[PDB]
């Protein structure tokens, strides 16, 4: 009887389980969508850098290297997001095991 009124701390201990992952799942998510929000806003910031040369640019030298450093621009986010986004998912993971 000790020990089977001891077994009810299996209620708090499993609540706590389920709790604490809910906790985690929450604090992983708004990263995600922290992250997020940052590369899009990096990008339509950039964007909207290179296209108000390009708006009023109409010279061939001018235009194509004012688009090959927005291309490279958005290369380099490009790699920050998909970089961000696998460790973001292998750092879950490493919080989840």
């Amino acid at each position: 009887s000790s020990f089977l009124d001891a077994l009810g701390y299996l209620g708090s201990l499993i609540k706590d389980f389920k709790r604490r992952r809910f906790f985690l799942n929450k604090a992983h998510q708004r990263i995600r969508n922290k992250l997020g929000v940052s590369f899009a806003e990096r990008r339509s910031q950039i964007v909207s850098k290179y296209d108000r040369k390009i708006a009023s640019a109409r010279k061939p030298a001018i235009i194509v290297k004012l688009r090959q450093r927005k291309e490279k621009a958005l290369k380099a986010l490009d790699k920050m997001r998909v970089r961000e986004e696998k460790k973001m998912i292998r750092e879950f993971a490493t919080q989840a095991a």
